[PDB]
């Protein structure tokens, strides 16, 4: 059903967009560093940001769809609970940040967009500092919508493996509801699948049930019901959203734990993140998933992601003036 | 035997150093980017490199002592295979990098310093770029020498817990041998080692067997010979030494799976690394390690691993001019 018309509206603005790049400094995207803007390829943090120097950090990416921030207030929260569990706190009050992301959206111009949140340690460590002398930092930016799976591949499905060269950190050493930078095993799966003739890694829990991929949650469709991890993940604002939808439809969710073997026996399979929304997989392991066409669920739920962009319970329109 | 003149040593080399501060923008610390040479403070990297984005690089750091570099060419050649498991090359030829390390330390002035090489996947990340695109970028810094454990501490030993509510994170998913800045589990460690009243936290590999801690190797000692991990843990230049330095002594290593209820048990117990050489530990979870001295073959070792700071097959010596 909507995935013409949503395509072809984000072709139209994304037109508009990229015939204001040699006019407007700020169309392929702003950073706010330090209380200050700056055209995001010219945003730079400090070498010793612990950040960087441990990867001490959590961050969140809300997004705009059609000049309309999608769930912010959920991926606020969600960065605050993050921020709880690593002892970190957001560096302003919550509603000076939203403030300034509206303000970041407007200046850029930009109708389609990720906006990426960023808390770090700060310049002292945790190691031997005093935990009074800690003083945390933010960093925040906007950037063009970036897509995990392209649109013209959503038509069609991707190619995914289970991986079998790398398993996700577990949660006893890194926390995955906490989302981080600290994405080794991601970038070892994305290698594995690209080295397999695949995109999609899908990571094991170390112990024959799936996890998540490189940036994206896994949902399985088997018999009229999804099935998706419960442990060992990010509580994605996507995910919740394909309940939402799902739940809307009448269609059951089991959120629990997904052994490896329903990979290979289900009749749909799709990824979903908030770069990208409800991505179709109609190859897994080099085999087509049940005759290698888009399931009909996933297609029922990736209209209503998308038209969940537009309710007032879950976006809000920006003013760009 | 040594600790009263090594750390004498190096605090009148430190007060030396401290003097030239007003008038050596470099004596707190140098950096190099992008071909220039800054001080450490002002050093800013740009926000969208993936070594902050994905933490996506790994990392190396020898050091100098006393105006000698130590086993510099043995931390290359590891940053050169931690360089090729991320599929990332060192970004100048290695003798060229040598050259440029000698320059800053010699024009920072500091005689006692971590010399830190960062090579990071660049500014486009693995995901969707052409493989051919891909640059990877280098870091490098030169900082005052930094103590995992102070020298007085050294004196009297630390306080270590094994930790309960993280585990280090498993080969399969990041490899321990690269080293690297993906610390979730490392700060963890670190959070609840201060919790419980300890300085540092021993990780398990969860499957009742140690691995390393919060950026050292863990050595135990019982009836005369050394015990470490070989598997989950960095492959340490410090553990080397120690090793090469038992091995002169007749004193037997051990270097197999260590079950964690050896640390209950053991005679003696240190940590190494190279942000302070040899620490030794005289509480486990808060109980007397045998008696609660610094035992013996510590303190051999900790002599040994200072006198290899000054011969020619492990170290040469820098011109400052």
């Amino acid at each position: 059903a909507s995935m013409d018309k949503v395509f072809a509206g984000y072709a139209a603005r994304q037109a508009i967009l990229e015939s204001t790049e040699t006019t407007n400094p700020f169309a392929k995207g702003i950073a706010w560093v330090e209380g200050e803007l700056v055209p995001l390829a010219e945003a730079r943090i400090p070498l010793l940001d612990q950040g960087f120097m441990r990867s001490d950090l959590t961050y969140d990416v809300p997004s705009v769809w059609d000049g309309r921030f999608f769930r912010l207030d959920d991926h606020i929260t969600r960065l605050e609970a993050s921020c709880t569990k690593l002892r970190l706190r957001l560096p302003l009050p919550r509603d000076q940040v939203k403030q300034i992301l509206v303000e970041m959206v407007a200046k850029s111009g930009i109708r389609d967009a990720h906006v990426c949140l960023i808390v770090t340690r700060g310049l002292k460590g945790v190691r031997g500092t005093r935990p009074e002398d800690i003083v945390n930092n933010l960093y925040m930016f906007v950037q063009p919508y970036v897509w995990v799976m392209e649109p013209d591949m959503q038509r069609v499905g991707g190619s995914a493996v289970v991986a079998r060269t790398v398993r996700r950190v577990p949660p006893g050493a890194i926390d995955p509801t906490v989302k981080n930078l600290q994405w080794g095993d991601l970038v070892r799966g994305m290698f594995e699948a690209a080295d397999r003739g695949a995109t999609y890694p899908f990571l094991t829990d170390g112990d024959a049930h799936l996890t998540e991929g490189s940036g994206f949650n896994i949902v399985l469709v088997k018999d009229g019901v999804l099935y998706t991890p419960d442990r060992g993940v990010l509580q994605g604002v996507t995910r919740k959203s394909v309940i939402n939808a799902a739940e809307a439809f009448g269609i059951e969710v089991r959120v629990e734990f997904v052994p490896v073997e329903l990979a290979y026996r289900c009749d749909e399979i799709f990824m979903c993140t908030t770069a990208g929304g409800i991505m179709p997989i109609t190859t897994l392991d080099g085999m087509p998933v049940n005759g290698g066409q888009i399931g009909p669920i996933t297609k029922k739920i990736w209209d209503g992601y998308w038209a969940m962009h537009y309710d007032a319970a879950y976006s809000f329109e920006i003013d760009y003036n």
